[PDB]
């Protein structure tokens, strides 16, 4: 074993605490419930924990990371965050636009747009030659700019309901989307092995925070929220 | 060419001429139908031994096998079967689900929970210092689980229908899929490489059975059965 | 920096250059519209020349390129296509099925059947010991075959619309994807790393082609036809 050398370790324990725990309490909420409506609701965020969870642990212990050498060294990249966001967001992304309730086309440009995000991101961080990886992330952050765009730009314009609970709620959960995710691109650069100024300690625990933040309480204030009624 | 060595490959190729000819077959039954209800099921069947055929071959001679080494030594485990079993059953969950008539958050969740299922199995196989594997392989029994639970409870409790048939039918496949699949955890436990109590060649050998009696004669019983009407 | 040596380069950055303004102008196309219908087709059709630009961009100077030995020395595959193509496909197949109109059950059962043939070829031209690689080569070809018989044969018989307009818009699309993608499968066993008898210049030349063609050309003369309406 060795859960430990690698100071990171008590920042990736963290983030799995937690993320277990929550859709463990999530796991009950949604228990039997003529909300199938809602039942949609809590299935999906339960899922989008559940992967967190099970992907941090691997990244804590043995895998999600590899060592991906560029500008002259060997950098320690966790890969392993890459799979993770990548079907947790899908999944989110969707868990919005049923709320607001939109329309197949729209949520399918959507979905592909951020299975790009993500995925060329991820190309970017395994690419080397870190000049090329810094070109590789400014093409998958445009794609996020797009999804941010389509979200309160379209859905609010949507966002109309005849309730006007679910206008609001929605509102709240397209808004604290749009600040964390933000952050995680500027993170990203700056810091992690590409520009190299921010430690891999406190760059640990940047990542983390957003994590349990975005899916653990976007999750919460929705599901609590009277929008998945039951 | 090397089909030979490596005892296993009486086995391997058994598995193959079983997968192939079934779909052969069950793409002949599915022909021309107004039974799109049915129809669908077909297809999704037909799918199933389809996978399970190539998968068999590239892990015969050249694909499916690597050197996962661990607590002391080089294991031959072939994760080609992660692969072919990871699609094969999402679809499969899928004909009960439809079968049955279920709604899309269940079936939802539950295609979710065996993603993770095989998923983390996987990267339990690959993990290295047998320790920790068996951890890994704590989680994924864990999320099987739950899917049987859903399956019998909660479809049981549905499993009501007008039709007696269909209510049958359903009960059968239900079952065959809880008996076969424990297996499935157990068998990999004490056999394969990991606890390396049951040789590679029986180990082989039970897990053949295991594949072959499921997919195909789950689809039989299933197709042949008046649910899927024409 | 390496985007030179390799002459092939000039090709690749021309499918880029291409498939990036595609995706770029019918991006422009979509914008608002009460065609949803179509704002379906839409959306599906940006997407594929979007993904095939990335990737040509990866597959130009980093990524995409491996070193495969087989038959007797070190060969270079591009891999990268394989993703691409693998994506990309099922998303086209999906759009003239709607465009025709068919049902869950058919385009379901054509989507597998596409992913079994990409896929498994990928798996040959990783394969090495060219023998075998060309093996897997027929499995792969021989479920193309199905997919195009259930192209003309099933959809054309279907293809009865009110609308004779979408009825003939339909047959030049079904027509023209059977040609190019024939292409395809040939032009990989006499060409590329296989029986390596066409150069990588000409190959990659002549595979180039074949992507503009069939996503930008096909997308084109669909969008702007009168079947997505608006
Ligand atoms: C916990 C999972 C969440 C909600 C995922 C967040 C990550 C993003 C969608 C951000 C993607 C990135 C970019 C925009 C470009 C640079 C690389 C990434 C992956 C950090
Ligand atoms: C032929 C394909 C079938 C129906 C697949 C069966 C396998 C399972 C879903 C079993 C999964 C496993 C565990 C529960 C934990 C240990 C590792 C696995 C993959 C054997
Ligand atoms: C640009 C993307 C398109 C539409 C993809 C075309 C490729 C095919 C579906 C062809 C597949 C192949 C075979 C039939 C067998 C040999 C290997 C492939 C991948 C070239």
């Amino acid at each position: 074993a060795q859960i430990t050398g690698r100071p990171e370790w008590i920042w990736l324990a963290l983030g799995t605490a937690l993320m277990g725990l929550g859709t463990l309490y999530f796991l009950v909420k949604g228990m039997g419930v003529s909300d199938p409506d809602a039942k949609k609701f809590y299935a999906i965020t339960t899922l989008v924990p559940a992967i967190a969870f099970t992907m941090y642990l691997s990244m804590l212990l043995g895998y999600g990371l590899t060592m991906v050498p560029f500008g002259g060294e060997q950098n320690p990249i966790y890969w392993a965050r890459y799979a993770d966001w990548l079907f947790t967001t899908p999944l989110l992304l969707l868990d919005l636009a049923l709320l607001v309730d939109a329309d197949q086309g729209t949520i399918l440009a959507l979905v592909g747009a951020d299975g790009i995000m993500i995925g060329t991101g991820l190309v970017g961080a395994l690419t080397k030659v870190y000049s090329y990886r810094f070109v590789w992330w400014a093409i998958s952050t445009a794609a996020m700019l797009y999804i941010l765009y389509v979200l309160f730009f379209g859905f609010t314009s949507k966002a109309e309901s005849m309730r006007p609970e679910v206008a609001s709620t929605f509102k709240v959960l397209r808004n604290v989307t749009v600040v964390l995710w933000s952050a995680y691109p500027v993170v990203w650069l700056i810091g992690s092995e590409g520009a190299g100024i921010v430690p891999l300690n406190i760059e640990t625990l940047l990542f983390m925070v957003l994590d349990v933040s975005a899916k653990v309480g976007f999750g919460l204030i929705l599901l609590r929220s009277r929008a998945i009624f039951g």
